[PDB]
């Protein structure tokens, strides 16, 4: 039940019954689908830079509370994240933070230390069993000179300038035994949360010193082999301030660790290392991208000088005494947190003040929580503020430059309901990058559903904004990579009343269609055929009784809108892009994404061919075309037909270091109108003649 | 340069002044300090270029030096569990060791330092300043630094590996050609060492044997990066002196293109399919 695996002695160990434990799921190698969206959100933990992620690992990279619609992290993009995870899109995550987020949680450990005469107790035999007037006997010796300890666990205070003293704490005057000034507080260790969130405030840790009789029985052989006393260490985490903790196991599925003080505690018999910080950090963490898990604690810090000084003092005092080894190396054997050796013989001449005396009891049942931290101000208002802060400053951001094609493979951006001020900073993505695609919405999710006139006004404003980023600045071709979707409703996949726009529905459709990890469109999910042309994740849509004039005006202004299919459902009569000219090639919206992917293939060709000494002009020209055609052929499901041509024109001859490519592509459109008429015949002249 | 401090970095360039068969790779990083920012990279690059400019290839005619290169960047060594920072000169050093280090003195075609999998970083991770702006990258290129870019989400690659030759010549623009020329300079020394101080030679035999030696040693060694030709003779000054003869090598090389364009035209499906 209690004793652990010490060696090879034939034996069967029983670990009791237990309830199911969550198992971290292994991930797969990343790839580039044709639909690669970027999603910005508030989270619980994880990195704060754009990250290409496979949806299997979202839960354990960003915490599983970020996708809960009832939690504190819900914003108007959580439905988008959930739909992406359900469909299985490798997408790019960006975790934002509010402008007023506090620092991390911290906890420092210290000992109040003094020397003085104290009492001594009876002994039954050499086992030194008697203590604290056990049985019926008063303590025996009148006064025995010894030491008094009182442990302290408390928040690490910051500097007056607003900087934490994580590694820069110093000793101070104590409070126990103030009759003698030397009563001093000396620090022993520091602990800090890895992230900035309430997870730190809810994280807890335990440290204790077991003996032969503990529930996790210790062994004296290992301590003799390597002279150092071994302490048990445990990490726990709770759900909320009112719940109860649950053990955070190591990557090898263990509840606790054994650690010790010293330089390098290597066991020759098995080559295992018992160093405190090294062992903790190596056992509780796993950075491998496929099996990824980060412990809430950061790397612990230890005050070696002070711990060594206290150990030396207690050794010099009582190591040359009746029931403790006097040797020099026993310094690290000295039991500090407890008051006895591994066999369980109490240290007389040492007194640890209990709870009533103002101390802290370090046992397996005591729990200690980090102090401080927080998430910041959450909600849609702060989310919009942060999103605007990121999007407005794209050309001079010091956090990341998102004109990097190779490092940021995202190619799509969906407007999930940002406010109108943030909406107008989105169009510049298709101006700054030549392989990007945008979907916009005319509804501000935090306001009331717009009327017909407000729809028209917002649509006109967005068209005006889009008019400033032509596809070809040289020839002024109007933009065609994206679309605008009008309408809003309510989310159906949840009991709560949670309004969403129809960009969510089209987002799900595109995820299912062009989201395969092998880079080929799936014919069974064609966004304009079968059951994928109906609304499926939105209900109670507004403005369904548009007049004919209103519908005609919206169509002429190039919006995408729905109609009633039957008494229960809606559908899309035609899904066009916001191209403003009369060309029928660029009328469909999926063709825009196809063209974006073509632009990506061109970059890949360059990346592969650039900067080679021994190439020739003909080989360069041929290899460029080979690359583009091989990559693009057979992936667009017959929506396009394209052809590349590389060459070295006269300007390239002049320059001497450049070559040119040009892709010719063609597409179709759709019919939308039907006529109807009838004629009356007599039965005979209709049946024959 | 494996990461010497900036004081020691400035005593290395004199090797390509004191010897005619030497090749130096410099690093803009001090491994004992923090990873440098863009401005510090630029400052150290300018200082190293100023130091290098004092040792022209030809003192008689002031040809700018071209034997070596400067590499910027730093990261962490991947072949160890510990945390051990290193500069990218280590990765280039490994590439060159594999390419041009065979004991038989002929370049290996299967490890070309700018083809295949040798043009990517392989022994460094967590490189810094990978979000350079276009202006920063352009300035570094115009100052003749070698820097890496992102290949994909996982790795990096060298867009172009050039030497610190500062002129407009396209012959001396690749770093490998400098090493090739250093080897040529070694071959000339070998020819002299063999032919010096012989009683019974004639002038014609001396002249012929020098060219024979250089050509035989060099031909078939440089994997088609260079083409060279030696010429030995006895000029009028050599006639006047009476104990000297002259040799002169003519060589040529190429460069590499680095910029691509992109354009598109939209056709209707029928006129693109047939017409």
């Amino acid at each position: 039940m209690s004793e652990q695996i010490t060696g090879s002695t034939p034996r069967i160990y029983y670990r009791g019954t237990k309830d199911s434990s969550v198992t971290r799921s292994t991930g797969s190698t990343t790839t580039l689908p044709l639909h690669r969206p970027l999603i910005m959100f508030f989270g619980q933990k994880g990195p704060t830079v754009p990250t290409w992620i496979d949806p299997v690992k979202f839960e354990d990279i960003y915490g599983s509370e970020t996708t809960n619609l009832s939690g504190v992290y819900c914003t108007h993009s959580t439905p988008f994240i959930k739909e992406a995870i359900a469909a299985g899109n490798q997408f790019m995550a960006l975790r934002l933070e509010p402008s007023d987020i506090p620092d991390v949680a911290t906890l420092g450990l210290s000992v109040d230390w003094v020397k003085t005469k104290i009492d001594d107790y009876e002994r039954n035999d050499d086992g030194t069993y008697k203590l604290d007037t056990n049985g019926d006997k008063i303590p025996l010796a009148t006064q025995i000179d010894g030491i008094k300890f009182r442990f302290v666990l408390e928040k690490i205070e910051t500097n007056e300038s607003g900087v934490s003293q994580y590694k820069k704490r110093t000793a101070k005057a104590g409070t126990i035994g103030t009759e003698a000034t030397p009563s001093t507080i000396t620090p022993l260790a520091d602990f800090r949360c890895r992230f900035k969130s309430s997870l730190g405030a809810n994280t807890a840790l335990r440290i204790w010193a077991p003996t032969i009789n503990s529930a996790q029985a210790a062994d004296a052989d290992l301590q003799a082999r390597i002279k150092s006393f071994l302490y048990r260490f445990q990490i726990l985490t709770r759900a909320d301030k009112a719940s109860s903790p649950t053990i955070f196991e190591t990557i090898y599925n263990e509840p606790s660790l054994s650690v010790g003080f010293g330089e390098n505690l290597v066991d020759p018999q098995t080559e295992v290392v018992y160093d405190f910080v090294e062992r903790i950090d190596s056992r509780y963490n796993d950075e491998d991208p496929s099996t990824y898990l980060m412990s809430p604690l950061d790397t612990p810090y230890l005050y070696q000088a002070n711990i060594d000084s206290v150990l030396t003092a207690i050794q010099e005092l009582e190591a040359p005494f009746d029931t403790v080894s006097a040797d020099e190396d026993d310094l690290y054997q000295i039991n500090l947190f407890g008051a006895q050796t591994v066999e369980g013989v109490p240290y007389h001449a040492v007194q640890i003040l209990g709870v009533l005396d103002g101390g802290v009891t370090l046992t397996e049942t005591a729990t200690n929580y980090l102090q401080g931290g927080g998430d910041g101000t959450l909600g849609n208002d702060s989310f919009n503020a942060a999103a605007y802060a990121v999007l407005s400053n794209l050309s001079n951001n010091a956090a990341f430059n998102i004109t990097n094609y190779a490092r940021y493979p995202f190619n799509a951006f969906w407007d999930s309901g940002f406010d109108l001020k943030t909406k107008q900073t989105i169009p510049q993505l298709i101006g700054l990058r030549a392989d990007t695609w945008i979907a916009l919405s005319t509804q501000d999710i935090s306001s009331d559903f717009n009327s017909n006139e407000e729809e028209e006004s917002i649509a006109l404003s967005l068209m005006s904004r889009v008019s400033a980023f032509p596809d070809s600045s040289d020839f002024g071709t109007p933009a065609f990579r994206g679309m605008i979707v009008g309408g809003a409703g309510y989310y159906t996949e949840t009991t709560r009343k949670l309004p969403v726009p129809l960009t969510l529905d089209r987002f799900r459709a595109y995820c299912r269609y062009a989201g395969a990890s092998d880079g080929v469109l799936k014919p069974e999910y064609a966004v304009d055929e079968g059951d994928a042309r109906k609304v499926q994740v939105v209900k109670s849509i507004n403005n369904l009784d548009k007049s004919w004039r209103v519908r005609r005006a919206q169509w002429n202004n190039n919006l995408v809108y729905v109609e009633d299919y039957d008494t229960n459902s809606q559908f899309y009569p035609g899904q066009q892009s916001f191209y403003s000219e009369q060309g029928s090639v660029l009328k469909a919206a999926i063709v825009g994404l196809c063209v974006a992917n073509l632009n990506r293939f061109a970059f890949e060709a360059w990346r592969d061919l650039t900067g080679t000494q021994k190439l020739t002009d003909d080989q360069l020209i041929e290899r460029s075309d080979d690359a583009v055609s091989t990559r693009g052929t057979g992936a667009f499901d017959d929506r396009l037909i394209f052809t590349p041509h590389s060459e070295i024109t006269q300007a390239d001859k002049e320059r001497g270091y450049s070559w040119s490519m040009r892709i010719d592509f063609g597409a179709n459109a759709f019919r939308t109108v039907m006529d109807m008429s009838s004629v009356a015949y007599t039965r005979e002249e209709l049946a024959n003649g």
